């Protein structure tokens, strides 16, 4: 909660100590929601929620799937991304998207059930039968959609950009699956909207110059202006920018 109110402070342009009180409360009420709801989601009627929630500007990601270009679409950890799936697999079938192998494996396995169980099909970062951005390249080629969570990977490949002003690092893979396949690559935000789920899909991004940085900043600042509009949505309570990180993390990327 406290890195929250840390980054929800960077979200603000304020210092941590004033960040207002009720945002924090209400950050973490949606924290809470989108738990709440990951649980009881698979048991839900899904072809209700599939006919009944709607997302602004899904004709974009359509347009792409009838040029038989693919699609790539990348979103930050708001609002509810598993139930933007449901409406995806619902509105138009089964994607494809990569998870973070947990420990223990077990608790990996119970995530992979959960969310194949939702319908996705997900694929191991690490330890698969063969390497993820070869079977996301592929599905792209096959003119299919893929989610990737995009706002976060402080790792050594991933790709330093500014965002909220300050240096943080992002996943290399929406630009770099844009690039090599030719692909779509559309910005996505949800977010919570009342009792319901708001979602949208932004305008693609040029992938004209081939470069991996300046493209993930464009995303990244979309994904800034996204999360400023609904700041309470994006539960974000691990760390975020570089700055933040011990010496000893500030190395290991
Ligand atoms: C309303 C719309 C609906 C929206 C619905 C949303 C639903 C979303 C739900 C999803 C829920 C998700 C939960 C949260 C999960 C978040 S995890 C975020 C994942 N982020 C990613 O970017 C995933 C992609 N990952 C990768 O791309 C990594 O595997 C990479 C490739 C970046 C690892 O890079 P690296 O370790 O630095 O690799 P190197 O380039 O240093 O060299 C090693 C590998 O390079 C690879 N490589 C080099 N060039 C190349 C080369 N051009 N294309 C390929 N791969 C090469 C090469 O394969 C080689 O391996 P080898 O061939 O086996 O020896």
């Amino acid at each position: 909660p406290e890195q929250l109110r840390r980054n929800l402070a960077r979200v603000v342009g304020k210092p941590p100590a004033d960040v207002p009180d009720d945002l924090i409360r209400a950050s973490l009420a949606s924290y809470a929601r989108y738990w709440r709801e990951a649980f009881r989601l698979p048991a839900m009627d899904h072809g209700r929620l599939g006919e009944q929630l709607d997302v602004i500007d899904i004709d974009h990601l359509w347009s792409a799937l009838d040029a038989g270009r693919g699609a790539v679409l990348a979103l930050p950890h708001s609002g509810n991304w598993d139930m933007a799936g449901v409406w995806l697999v619902q509105n138009y079938g089964p994607f494809t998207t990569v998870a973070e192998r947990l420990k223990p494996e077990s608790l990996y396995r119970r995530f992979v059930e959960y969310r194949e169980s939702l319908g996705f099909e997900v694929l191991p970062l690490t330890g698969g039968e063969r390497p993820p951005f070869e079977v996301l390249a592929e599905r792209l080629t096959d003119n299919r959609p893929i989610c990737l969570m995009a706002e976060r990977d402080l790792t050594r490949s991933g790709v330093q950009v500014d965002f909220f002003g300050e240096a943080t690092r992002m996943p290399a893979g929406p630009a770099k699956l844009a690039i090599e396949t030719g692909a779509a690559l559309f910005p996505v935000h949800c977010w919570f909207e009342g009792d319901g789920w708001g979602m949208r899909v932004y305008p693609e991004l040029d992938t004209s110059s081939g470069d991996v940085t300046a493209i993930t900043q464009a995303l990244a600042d979309r994904f800034a202006a996204n999360i400023a509009t609904y700041p309470a949505d994006w539960h974000m309570l691990q760390p975020q920018w570089i700055a933040d990180l011990s010496d000893e993390r500030r190395a290991r990327l």
